[PDB]
């Protein structure tokens, strides 16, 4: 069993020359140490999803597409209590007519909670949050009370490892 809540928080800065390149790329690792972790444990990554991000009175939209670095399992041996995981986050302009999950309201940066998960909670479990959380999001539930209730729903008796991103841009002008 494990039973912490972890966090890890990265800054992207979106650089100036995307207005030219219109792409910009980042992977983010992190070490996570759950000193709670007792026995043997499976971390196992969550599925990830797109996010739109909305900035400057949502007049710059971003697609943001995440992906695991390694997509297998972490088995952690008998009181083994550290591992490192990681994502990589693309951005690349949203296709204009996609609805934005997260605005910065009128400024240019936000920041984004759970982009990516991971959890060493059971197979029910998980199952059962990750289609809530996406049925959540369908809804039109805000981005941040659907993380909330699935980070919730993973932690009710296991460990959640979780990545936060904020995301800023100040356009060339």
């Amino acid at each position: 069993a494990c039973y912490s809540e972890l966090s890890v928080q990265h800054n992207l800065v979106v650089q100036g020359d995307f207005a030219l390149t219109q792409t910009q790329m980042a992977t983010y690792e992190h070490n996570f140490n759950d000193s709670s972790c007792v026995s043997t444990n499976t971390i196992t990554p969550m599925s990830p999803s797109d996010i739109i991000v909305g900035l400057y009175n949502d007049t710059i939209k971003l697609n943001l597409h995440f992906e695991w670095t390694n997509k297998n399992n972490i088995t952690l041996s008998n009181n083994q209590t550290s591992f490192t995981s990681g994502y990589s986050v693309t951005v690349t302009p949203a296709a204009s007519n996609a609805k934005v999950n997260v605005s910065a309201g009128g400024g240019g940066s936000v920041m984004i909670n759970g982009v990516a998960t991971l959890s060493s909670a059971s197979s029910s479990t998980r199952g059962s949050a990750a289609v809530q959380f996406l049925l959540c999001l369908l809804g039109g539930k805000s981005w941040d009370a659907c993380v909330n209730s699935y980070r919730n729903a993973l932690a009710q008796n296991a460990g959640v490892y979780s990545f936060n991103l904020t995301l800023s841009y100040n356009p060339i002008t």
